[PDB]
């Protein structure tokens, strides 16, 4: 129960965690990509 | 079936954090490369 308790705990960890993950990356990454192509829409709209 | 749970949680983490990583890598190149293809296009255009 202990050992499983671990892998709760190991588990609950990696939820959470998981959960962390998750979010930032998408977090990160969506909003990331998303900004960079305003960056690029401006540093065109410059050039003219 | 608690190593199973662990293994079980062991793959959810796993999968959702696959489909993490699966997820930021992909947005984060596809996109990467592409607008990065837009600083080029233009560095060029400047030149001329």
């Amino acid at each position: 129960l202990s050992l499983q308790i671990d892998a709760a705990k190991v588990e609950a960890q990696n939820q959470l965690n998981a959960a962390r993950i998750a979010e930032i990356f998408n977090n990160m990454d969506l909003s990331k990509q998303s900004e960079f192509r305003e960056f690029l829409k401006t540093v065109a709209s410059f050039q003219q």
